[PDB]
Formats: C-alpha cells, structure tokens, sequence
C-alpha cells in the first residue's frame, strides 16, 4: 500500500556509488574499495510526510559487468548518475550513462540526478562546480554535490531528492 521506488545508482568504477549507498543505509563510511557486481538494499522511509519503500540498486562501474548492469537498469524508476570530482574520465562518461538510461527506458527524458561525489577531496579536485552544473543543465536534470566520507554531505538529501523527482511524474 506504499509506493515502491527502484532507485538505480550508476557511474564509473570507483566513483563512490557503494560508499554513498552504504552511508544512506548504514550511516558509516567504507574506506576499502571492493568492486560491486550488483547489490540491492531496501528501506521504508518518510519523505515530505509521505512514506515509500525504496529499493536501491547499487550497480557495477567495472565495464566487464556492463551486460548485467544494463538488465538491472531496465527496472529503474529513477537514476543517480554519479561521478567523482577527482576523476575526469568519470565526468566525461556522464554522457554514456545519460544515453544508456534513455535507451534502456526507451524515453526522451527520465527521472535522474547528476551527482558530483568526493568533494571533501578539495586538494585533488579536477572537475569544477561550474563544469558539473553545466553538464547537468545540458540534460535539464538536477545537480548536487556529495561526500560519503564522515561527516557525509548531501547523502540522504540526494536519495530523497531523486524520490521528489520521481513524484513529479
Ligand atoms: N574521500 C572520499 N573517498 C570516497 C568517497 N566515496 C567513495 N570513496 C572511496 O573511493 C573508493 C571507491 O568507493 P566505492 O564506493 O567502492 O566505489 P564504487 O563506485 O561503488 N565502485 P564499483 O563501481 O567498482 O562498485 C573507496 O576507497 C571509498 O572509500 C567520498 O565521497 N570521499
Ligand atoms: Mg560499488
């Protein structure tokens, strides 16, 4: 009797999809890099006085798992396209992810948020806020900056904001 939303987290290997997801669910930061194939996590939560069930699908960034990722992506109600602000290649691959989502959902637009992660690494940052916002605006999608490292920045907000975007549908 509650709406269920499948929230799919995509992006290049190592950008922090799992760290964001784990902060969201467990409120801890994982320091180890253990590559994901596919994991799903469920919680009941209340956003703006309205309860929902969230199934968060944490996908593989490693390109060897791309066939399986595409299949899991089909089921999505909304997407976080995550890059790392310390990894220029991950930012340049945002287009590939944008194209992919629209293809797998067979639509001209779809609920998604561009997520610029690892902003706590201010001395290693390579992609500017202006660059990120420009990329998001090109696709007419929201833009938000995050850090999964303690103390986390905008983690809960990002997932909640994706739900807000889905609720516009
Ligand atoms: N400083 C900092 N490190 C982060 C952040 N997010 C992730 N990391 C670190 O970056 C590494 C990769 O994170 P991880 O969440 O595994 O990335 P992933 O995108 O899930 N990788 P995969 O696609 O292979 O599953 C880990 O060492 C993790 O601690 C962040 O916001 N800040
Ligand atoms: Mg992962």
């Amino acid at each position: 009797n509650l709406p269920t939303y499948k929230l799919v987290v995509v992006g290049d290997g190592g950008v922090g999809k799992s760290a964001l997801t784990i902060q969201f669910f467990q409120k801890i930061f994982v320091d180890e890099y253990d590559p994901t194939i596919e994991d799903s996590y469920r919680k009941h939560t209340e956003i703006d006085n309205q309860w929902a069930i969230l199934d968060v699908l944490d996908t593989a960034g490693q390109e060897e798992f791309s066939a399986m990722r595409e299949q899991y992506m089909r089921t999505g109600d909304g997407f976080l396209i995550v890059y790392s602000v310390t990894d220029k290649a991950s930012f340049e691959h945002v287009d590939r992810f944008h194209q992919l989502i629209l293809r797998v959902k067979d639509r001209e637009s779809f609920p998604m948020i561009l997520v610029a992660n690892k902003v706590d690494l201010m001395h290693l940052r390579k992609v500017t806020r202006d660059q990120g916002k420009e990329m998001a605006t090109k696709y007419n999608i929201p833009y938000i900056e995050t850090s999964a490292k303690d103390p986390p920045l905008n983690v809960d907000k990002t997932f909640h904001d994706l739900v807000r975007v889905i609720r516009q549908q």
